[PDB]
């Protein structure tokens, strides 16, 4: 009876998804034309609608509230170096992840724009007014006027003129939110009350999505089967999913075992092998716990005597960096976004490669600690490009492994960051 | 001199409307083409514009503020039964009122959609984002694609696809407002300040409409005559109005004398005739006072000794239920909405029958106590369907009788509700 | 070194603009087709975008905050007369300025609507809902229906019907803001907290535009040269600018030396020449200081003994009137608006003459004290008509003279106002 209320929600979700698979496992189609099929997937559209419900208030409130507490008077003049280090390592992680994913091409088994579109991004960086930036944005298009064709430019003008196209710009909002966030804090405590306003609304708006969770197991079984009845193919999906998982885990391992150890060796001038020999058991328990936040004291408990670390920094910046610095998570969103991009065969559009990368890096200050918290990060970045999020569930049916894959590298990242900062402090 | 400032506003309004009627009572038309007529009704459009001014802030603020104070810790575990009773009796009242009005058909003397449109309502129940839901909503339409016509579906596809059509969705907003209202109260006193915010704005936004009242007598005389000059018929209007009033009063009497006494007899097992014999004078003074709130102490003063009632409940829930539970008012809005619907010959559209009914039931927590407070309820429900509200004045030129008709049944409703709750408590 | 940080920003701006002029002073065009020219003016469009960024929050917050502190309990029953005097003198100033500018016609050297469009303004005075009034408004158009052409109205109906056209209505918002501002103050201190909200946001939103100033010198040099390369004419621009400056200074002098002295003589019945003979040095130092706020004590220090003034009013209303009452500033915005209107050859449209005048008068309660504070006033009134603000810089390259021209008359205005109020108080 006690175990009934411990982890019931996950059991209900997995039972629902397997029941939906079994219902799709009926005889082949038993279906009429699209008239019957379309209205049999109604709750899935309903679930996506309720997920799109709160994309705006969360991104507009929680980001500002988080930016309000940032830059704590710069009490550590050498602390901003750590912030830049976190930013650059997240950037490099995202870049290598997307490059490797494009190299392996997972999910690809089964009117043009010139390269001068970058300025359009810069134009979408700053909306004309806030209200317009909520549903539609700016985009250029080339048309021929035959104005210079009269003399020497026959049959081709390529005159660029910008029009309005639906879809909001989360990119066009995050910078304004950050500017406002630093603004209402810089002037002093006289505008302090506004912070006490905003830092409430997030707590007021997050709770409701938990109730949305209570509906998730019901909806999923409706659209998973609704996806498999008409495909009639099972090998393609499982092969694509396996390739995606293999690519993601390979990227995580390659990042964790390579990128930061070189930087550590650059300034340590010693053996990184000696570092982790006394840390084998904390690493194992972090791998097993599936939640790096729970095993936080283990890192300090071991490295306090195993490694020549300081006492202040060991208990000063690590709690802060364990929530803001997420490493494998960004890899997860990147490999998921490119995965759906390859399923939908949309485009390469390096201009969009920059925007997805920057959104992934900027959203690394969002949900953390709780397992599978990056689903909202995936949703918002998918909304930033306007792709149908109806393929979302198939990514968290296997998250119970990518969680172990990502938490260990996420904690190792800021662990070695604290170590290299300790070494820097040893150099005075 | 003292009587000059007592009830001057009503005298000014009635003098203005009769003066406008007299100005329309000039020789038959004395009019040029529509060019002259259209710009001679300008202030009426101005009055409607100023009424549409504050439809959004009131409905978005007062509803949330009211929902914040709801569910007072459920201190009476048997109290929610009374809330359900009020909801069901209001629902039954609205249903019987609209059914009887459709039976009698008042005002009817002088591209098609299939029955599967209900889901569209459900789709409008949840907007994609709040900003879009302020001016336009979703609606499906059938078009032919001739995709299956190549084989066996010739000349007909009936493919449904949804488009955007102007007009907001008050239905698509009230549920979100209620959810937010329960949300900012459930988490605790830490978000309490937000309530102290909202419960201010209503008091800040209601006062101004009183100033709007100061303009009402001026505007009405402009458009009443502007309505009667071109019709040239007087019998139709008066006959329709008389039929409407007769239907409304018959519905009120039928509800009051029938629907609740049966429920009372079900659980009382005694004579309802003995109940009201000692209450004849309080009923008469409630009928004469035209304001049930003023005669509130009379109910308790009589039933304290005339009927075997309890002492706690007699002074505990009645003040609360005298403001939220309105009975004849809902009948009034229903019979008015169907009346303008029959004048305009729009449609039956049972799907709209559900939405008008649910809006009427949900708005029963709005303005109360003050006479003729339901005019805003009529306005908002008319806006919910997008009908021209230019026919509003003719409904409150006779409200001085429907007020007496409705207040007596409104007070008798929760009076007998308190009585049946007392009987339930007698059964322990 | 100390002088480096005193007035560095103005030096940087002027150096940037002269460098941009020198870069445009290269050999004649050295240019390819419009394809190259258009993308070489990108930062100018960027600067205009960042200026349009904060037009809405400032106008919606600062105006309400200012209106909240207005009408300080009417402690001086004769004080509202001064408010009406300020309003009427600003109105007369704007009227004479625009009339003289239209007479001189500066900058003019190098589908129709009937006169019944005034009601359209009144229709735009009150928007249907706040959200729609943020990007598009109402405007009528005449079309032919040939409905009465069948009998006697052949070939012409002129039926007016209103459609929606992009562009917001600042006029359609300021009155609502003022009404809300008086509303949340009239009900009492219970809604006081809301004021403490609004009067914060302005202080939160003004600071950021200072940072925008830090970018102004960089951007200007890009589009000034981009304006002069393709014109190839220098005489027209300098002649137009000189004519504009001469007209503005003539209008300022004519107003200051004429309009108010007559009113003073009407109620003083004495010699105005005797008034300013002892004030010659304060006037000179006000002319030299370029900032009337700095020389505020000089006025009272001289007129305390030179003129028979009272003691209370001399230090009671003058600090308040030195910030709200701006005189030459309104002349400046009027002559600038008409100047760009004549450059663009748009229209006369007396209906727009009323709206520009009323916006200029209402915005006279905005930025004051700081030199060249009226640039935002020019920007908002230009946005009210939807004209391209790309010609903004050329107006503040010479403001270093109009500042002296306008501050002296601005201070003389309320100085003589205080004098005439003192004379009125002498009459009891």
């Amino acid at each position: 009876a006690g175990f009934l209320r411990r982890q019931a929600l996950v059991l209900l979700t997995v039972s629902g998804v397997l029941a939906g698979a079994g219902l799709g496992a009926a005889l082949r189609g038993l279906s009429l034309s699209r008239t019957q099929v379309t209205y049999l997937a109604f709750p899935g559209e309903m679930l996506l609608r309720m997920l799109r419900m709160i994309i705006l208030p969360l991104v507009v409130c929680s980001l500002v509230s988080g930016a309000a507490s940032l830059d704590a008077s710069c009490l550590g003049r050498l602390g901003g170096i750590a912030v830049a280090y976190f930013g650059l390592t997240t950037l490099s992680a995202s870049a290598l992840a997307v490059a490797l994913a494009f190299i392996i091409k997972p999910g690809s088994g089964a009117p043009k724009e010139t390269v001068d579109s970058f300025l359009d991004l810069a134009r979408n960086l700053f909306p004309s007014n806030l209200v317009v930036a909520a549903f539609r944005t700016y985009a250029t298009d080339y048309k021929v006027v035959t104005q210079n064709s009269s003399s020497g430019n026959v049959t081709h003008e390529k005159i660029p003129i910008g029009t309005e196209i639906e879809g909001m710009n989360i990119l066009g909002l995050v910078l304004f939110a950050l500017v406002l966030g630093v603004a209402l804090k810089k002037l002093g405590s006289e505008g302090e009350d506004l912070i006490r306003f905003f830092n409430s609304l997030n707590e007021a708006t997050m709770v409701l999505v938990s109730w949305i969770m209570w509906y998730v197991p019901v909806g999923i079984m409706f659209l998973v089967g609704s996806k498999i009845v008409e495909m009639k193919d099972i090998i393609v999906l499982v092969t694509s999913l396996g390739k995606y998982i293999f690519a993601s885990i390979l990227g995580h391992v390659i990042h964790g075992g390579i990128v930061l150890p070189l930087i550590y060796f650059v300034f340590t001038r010693k053996n990184p092998f000696r570092f982790l020999l006394g840390l084998l058991a904390p690493f194992a328990t972090a791998f097993a716990t599936c939640s790096s936040s729970a095993t936080l004291p283990s890192m300090m408990k071991c490295i306090e005597e195993n490694n020549g670390v300081d006492k202040r920094i060991s208990r000063f910046i690590l709690p802060i960096g364990a929530t803001v610095n997420m490493d494998g998570a960004a890899i997860f969103q990147c490999v998921a976004a490119v995965f759906i991009a390859q399923l939908n065969n949309v485009e390469l559009n390096a201009g969009q490669i920059f925007t997805i990368l920057v959104t992934a890096t900027a959203s690394s200050v969002g949900a953390a600690g709780v397992p599978a918290g990056g689903v909202l990060t995936i949703a918002i970045i998918l909304e930033a490009i306007g792709l149908p999020t109806h393929d979302l569930p198939l990514i968290l049916a296997v998250d119970w492994i990518v969680d172990r894959t990502t938490t260990v590298v996420n904690v190792e990242g800021d662990a070695l960051g604290a170590g290299i900062l300790h070494h820097l402090n040893q150099k005075a």
